[PDB]
């Protein structure tokens, strides 16, 4: 059982834009997706500040990056807060909404793409090298669910029948044809020294047989 979405006007205006401009310094992608698991992780820890049950779920706050050459996707995995049904398909559009308006607004005056972090909307950055995104995700109050785009204006829904995660979010890029750069190691790594040196958790890179 899916259930298929179409995305708010200026949110489906900004993935076209990123889709189609040409953009050649599409690494700032990487940058974005652990900025926000640092974020998710964050506030799972927060909480569970003042509630310790909240890490009954998974005590150990992490962010593991898998790239697959097979499958061609590479794999942001983070145990922080993780999404329920509702922030997929109403509240994590409606806090973004303005950061888009506001990025377009700055794009028309000459503004650069790689800015995109600063009005809180970095993860649309993902579609400059992935032509599908698919985000598993698991929030301590809801059920495992699984949501996929590929653009061109909608969205999918639907409960997650794959392995169960216990908490978090999993961001899946099923990678363009000419952006395999970012399934490899040396590549991966020296982005991570570059883009995300200070981040307040571990990030271990999965590397393959
Ligand atoms: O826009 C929506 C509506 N529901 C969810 S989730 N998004 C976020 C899309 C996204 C793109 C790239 C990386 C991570 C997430």
């Amino acid at each position: 059982e899916v259930e298929t979405f179409a995305f708010q006007a200026e949110i489906a205006q900004l993935m076209s834009l990123i889709i189609n401009t040409f953009y050649s310094n599409k690494e700032i992608f990487l940058r974005e997706l652990i900025s926000n698991s640092s974020d998710a992780l964050d506030k799972i820890r927060y909480e569970s500040l003042t509630d310790p049950s909240k890490l009954d779920s998974g005590k150990e706050l992490h962010i593991n990056l898998i790239p697959n050459k097979q499958d061609r996707t590479l794999t942001i995995v983070d145990t922080g807060i993780g999404m329920t049904k509702a922030d997929l398909i109403n509240n994590l559009g409606t806090i973004a909404k303005s950061g888009t308006k506001a990025f377009m607004e700055a794009l028309q005056a000459g503004a650069d793409i790689s800015m995109i972090g600063q009005f809180g909307v970095g993860f649309y950055s993902a579609y400059l090298v992935a032509e599908k995104v698919t985000v598993i995700t698991k929030h301590n109050d809801d059920e495992q669910y699984a949501w996929e785009s590929s653009a061109g204006g909608s969205f999918t829904v639907r409960t997650d029948t794959g392995e169960p995660m216990g908490r978090g979010t999993k961001v899946i890029l099923h990678l363009k044809e000419d952006q395999t750069e970012y399934l490899e190691e040396r590549r991966i790594k020296e982005i991570v020294k570059k883009h995300s040196q200070f981040i307040g958790y571990p990030i271990t890179l999965f590397v393959e047989k």
